[PDB]
């Protein structure tokens, strides 16, 4: 591997930690930076680490360098996970990215719904709870992290609150931008971790026609939202692949949240718009947002 000087950081700086990943985006640790920033060398960051697993091939090298090689070429917003660093000398090659200390979006929602009643699956009792505001500053957030990334024309192709990251601050930052778009396939019938399926987060063109555009992670965008609003809900719960393929194929569309406002559902609507084209764009969808969140009350 050769070296690059703007993002090498030596491996006595990095002080490997407990498994964060294969929850998810790959083989990640915890760990501690050690002087990421010149001011100063003497304070630690907590940091996430992407490496290579034992029974890794020659491909599996590639895609983790190509991955790493999108993030330098696409350059640094607040809403996505940022490159720090990269280890590719004289060791396993480590990519370093920044560490989003709440989890995904998914985890973020589900644990902060309101607490567990007699009739619940009834202890659940978080310290922890979301305004409408709130809510609607989550789905500005990630449009503002798409927006950049459509900016830099990157399309992300899995677009969903499963790679959507939560920040200590609680800053919501789009993961998962930069991994390389896999030949031919996918495989539609394979689950995730929580064994939900992806495809349910996918266009009709891009899971039809096998078409990914900026208007495509549009209507990923829309699913999104409806995750939002249902604070963590899983998008036609089951419903199999052949199945899902019909209702798209009949122009359905899942139906409201009861935590959701006519405006915010109609804009869910518009992201499932059958025609890319008539799809509102994520500047749009920024702008639409931003006025959306100075009027949606923080008082429930
Ligand atoms: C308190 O619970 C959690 C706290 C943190 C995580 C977590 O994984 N954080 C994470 C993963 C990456 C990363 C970003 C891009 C690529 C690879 C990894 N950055 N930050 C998961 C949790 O529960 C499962």
């Amino acid at each position: 591997l050769p070296e690059d000087p703007r993002w090498e950081l030596p491996r006595d700086r990095l002080v490997l930690g407990k498994p964060l990943g294969e929850g998810a985006f790959g083989q990640v640790v915890l760990a501690e930076a050690i002087g990421l920033d010149k001011d100063k060398p003497n304070r630690v960051t907590k940091v996430a680490v992407k490496m290579l697993k034992s029974d890794a091939t020659e491909k599996d090298l590639s895609d983790l360098i190509s991955e790493m090689e999108m993030m330098k070429m696409i350059g640094k917003h607040k809403n996505i996970i940022n490159l720090l660093g990269a280890c590719t000398q004289d060791g396993p090659l480590y990519v370093i990215v920044e560490y989003a200390s709440k989890g995904n979006l998914r985890e973020y929602l589900q644990a902060r719904r309101p607490p567990g009643l007699e009739y619940s699956y009834p202890s659940h009792n978080p310290e922890e709870q979301l305004s409408s505001k709130d809510l609607v500053s989550c789905a500005y957030q990630v449009a503002r992290g798409m927006e950049y990334l459509a900016s830099k024309k990157c399309i992300h192709r899995d677009l969903a609150a499963r790679n959507v990251l939560v920040t200590e601050d609680n800053v919501m930052k789009i993961a998962d931008f930069g991994l390389a778009r896999d030949i031919h396939h996918i495989d539609y019938y394979k689950k995730t971790t929580n064994g939900r399926l992806p495809v349910k987060w996918m266009a009709p063109e891009a899971l039809f026609d096998r078409i990914y555009t900026h208007q495509s992670d549009v209507w990923s965008f829309g699913v999104l939202l409806w995750e939002i609003f249902t604070l963590g809900g899983s998008p036609y719960p089951g419903v199999p692949v052949e199945e899902l393929f019909k209702l798209l194929k009949e122009g359905h569309r899942m139906d409201k949240p009861s935590n959701c406002t006519n405006e915010l559902y109609m804009m869910m609507r518009d992201c499932w718009h059958a025609v890319p084209s008539q799809r509102p764009t994520f500047k749009q969808l920024v702008e639409d947002l931003d006025r959306i969140v100075a009027l949606t009350s923080n008082q429930e």
